[PDB]
C-alpha cells in the first residue's frame, strides 16, 4: 500500500553528468560515449542573450574555449557542432558509464524524472509532467541549465528533456535531446510567457483509479456519462478533452477495479461540480494530474530496473 | 524558482542493493563491504510470524541456506549473525561500489529518501518523513522488505531506515541499520497499530518560510503569539508541540525573510482557523509537513523574492 510521486532510480544518469564552462558561463552537460550535450546558450554572455546569432558566436570559438569537467578530471574537447538549440562537444574520452539509451520526444501529459544538477554534480531527483502548455513545474535555480529529464524501460534510459530556462511565472522550459524546444519558446532574453494551462484529464482519472486500488472509494457513484457529455463539462473547468484513445489507455485500470471509464468520468464530473466537501483523495485536497495511467500501473505492480 | 518534494540521487544506494533468499522467502539486502544487511524475518514462514523464536529458527540454518544475488552474480555467504531485528550475512566478496557511508538513527520529523526495491532491483525513489508516531507513509508492496531510507549530505550516504512491515492503516514500520525498530513495533504479527499521528509543526513553519522565499506572503498577519499560547492552539489541531529547539532551528529562515518565528506561528494559527479560502501555498491546498528547515535551505534560493 501507499501512493507517492515516485521518480526513476537516477544512477544511470548520474554517471553521465559533467560541468561545461565557456567564458564566464558554467552549466551542466550530458556525456554519452565521446559526446557532451549541453544548451547552446553556454556560448552567450548576458548581453548576447538579448539578440544572439548563435552561428556567429560559435564560429569565433575553438575547442580549447570549452572546459569540460567530469568529477575531478578535465576532458579534452576535440570538436564542436550545433544541432538546433543543443551544442555537441566531441571529447577525447568515451564515457565508460554510458548506459543503454535513446533520445525520445515526449507529448504533453507524459511524466518523467528530472535529475537537478549544479556544476556537473547531481543534487536531487524529482518527478514532473510535460504540461499541456509545454512548460514543466520544476524546481531549478541558476546553474541548473543542462539538467535532464528521462524515463527508464528495463535497462534503457530514454532522455526526453534538457533544461534551458525559467519563465516569469516560475515555470520551466527546455528542449528534447535533439535541441527542439517543447512549446513556442526561443533561447534568448525577450518577452516570453506560459500560455493558459489546462488539467490533464486522463491523468486525473488514472489517479482516481489509484485511489480506488488503495481503498479510497467515497467518490464512486451509481451513475455513468457519455464521452461527449463528460467533455462538455470538462471544457468548462479548463480540463483537457478526453479522447477514445484515453479511454482505451485506461482499460487495464478499468479491469483491475471493475469501474468503467465512463463510470469514473461521472465521479470526476461530480467532484468538478461539487468539490471534495472537506475530504481528501490519497492525502490531497486537489485533483492530481501528474501520474499517467502507466505510472499508476507500475507503482501498483512493482516494476524494477 | 519552484518547490518540489525532492529525493537524493539514488545511484550510490543502487550499487548496494542485492536479493536475499532463505527457503521460500525472498527480499532485499544492503551490501556494504563484505556484509549484507537484511530483515531477520527472511528466516520466517507466514505461520512463524505469530510467535517467532528467531534464535531457534536461526540456529537451524547454515551459511549455504542463504542465497545472495548481486545482479546476475551469486555471492557466497561465509558467516551469519543477528543484531536486534537485522540479519548480517558475511559474504566472501566486498562490494566494489561501496560508497562512503554512516548508519544514523533519525528522530521523528526528519526526512529521508527511500529507494523502493523488489528482488534486489530498484524500482523507484521517493522522499518521506519519520512521522511523530514512528511510522512512514511509504509506497511498498510485497517483496519490498529490506528497501532502505537514506540521506546524502556531501558524498557520504547516511543510512537511516530499513523496511520491515506494513501496519493495518497502510503505513510502514521498520528499523535503523542496527536493527532497532522506530516506534513500539515488533517484527511479529501482533495487534500493533499506528498511534494517532500529529502534524510536524516545525516542518509546516519551514515550508511557510519556503513560500515566502519563493515570493508569496498572502497568509501573513500583523499578529504575534507567545510560544505557550501557540502550543495551546496547535495541540487542538493535532499539531506537535513546538519547542525552543524548533524555534532555534528556524533562525536562518527567519533571518533570510525578516519574519520572526513567533510571527510565522501567528500566521500558522490563522491558517488553521480559516483554511486557505480557495488559495494554494507552493501548489498545495493542504499545509505540508514533510520538508524540514534543512530541506528548505538546501532547495530554496539564498535570495528571497
Ligand atoms: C529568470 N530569467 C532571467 O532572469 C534571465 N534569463 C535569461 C535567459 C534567456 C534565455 C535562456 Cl534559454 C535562458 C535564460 C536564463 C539562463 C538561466 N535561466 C534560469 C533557468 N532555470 C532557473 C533559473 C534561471 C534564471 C534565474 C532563476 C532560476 C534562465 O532562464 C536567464
Ligand atoms: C499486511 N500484513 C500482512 O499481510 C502480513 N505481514 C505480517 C508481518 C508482520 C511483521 C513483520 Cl516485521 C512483517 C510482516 C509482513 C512481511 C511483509 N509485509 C509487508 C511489508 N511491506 C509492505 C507490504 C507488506 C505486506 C503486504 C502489503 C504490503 C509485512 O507486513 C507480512
Ligand atoms: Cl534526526
Amino acid at each position: 500500500s501507499g501512493f507517492r510521486k515516485m521518480a526513476f532510480p537516477s544512477g544511470k544518469v548520474e554517471g553521465c553528468m559533467v560541468q561545461v564552462t565557456c567564458g564566464t558561463t558554467t552549466l551542466n552537460g550530458l556525456w554519452l560515449d565521446d559526446v557532451v550535450y549541453c544548451p547552446r546558450h553556454v556560448i552567450c554572455t548576458s548581453e548576447d542573450m538579448l539578440n544572439p546569432n548563435y552561428e556567429d558566436l560559435l564560429i569565433r570559438k575553438s575547442n580549447h574555449n570549452f572546459l569540460v569537467q567530469a568529477g575531478n578530471v578535465q576532458l579534452r574537447v576535440i570538436g564542436h557542432s550545433m544541432q538546433n538549440c543543443v551544442l555537441k562537444l566531441k571529447v577525447d574520452t568515451a564515457n565508460p558509464k554510458t548506459p543503454k539509451y535513446k533520445f525520445v520526444r515526449i507529448q504533453p501529459g507524459q511524466t518523467f524524472s528530472v535529475l537537478a544538477c549544479y556544476n556537473g554534480s547531481p543534487s536531487g531527483v524529482y518527478q514532473c509532467a510535460m504540461r499541456p502548455n509545454f512548460t514543466i513545474k520544476g524546481s531549478f535555480l541558476n546553474g541548473s541549465c543542462g539538467s535532464v529529464g528521462f524515463n527508464i524501460d528495463y535497462d534503457c534510459v530514454s532522455f526526453c528533456y534538457m533544461h534551458h530556462m525559467e519563465l516569469p511565472t516560475g515555470v520551466h522550459a527546455g528542449t528534447d535531446l535533439e535541441g527542439n524546444f517543447y512549446g513556442p519558446f526561443v533561447d534568448r532574453q525577450t518577452a516570453q510567457a506560459a500560455g493558459t494551462d489546462t488539467t490533464i484529464t486522463v491523468n486525473v482519472l488514472a489517479w482516481l483509479y489509484a485511489a480506488v486500488i488503495n481503498g479510497d472509494r467515497w467518490f464512486l457513484n451509481r451513475f455513468t456519462t457519455t464521452l461527449n457529455d463528460f467533455n462538455l463539462v470538462a471544457m468548462k473547468y479548463n480540463y483537457e478533452p478526453l479522447t477514445q484513445d484515453h479511454v482505451d489507455i485506461l482499460g487495464p485500470l478499468s479491469a483491475q477495479t471493475g469501474i468503467a471509464v465512463l463510470d469514473m468520468c461521472a465521479s470526476l464530473k461530480e467532484l468538478l461540480q461539487n468539490g471534495m466537501n472537506g475530504r481528501t483523495i490519497l492525502g490531497s485536497a486537489l485533483l492530481e494530474d501528474e501520474f499517467t495511467p502507466f505510472d499508476v500501473v507500475r507503482q501498483c505492480s512493482g516494476v524494477t530496473f
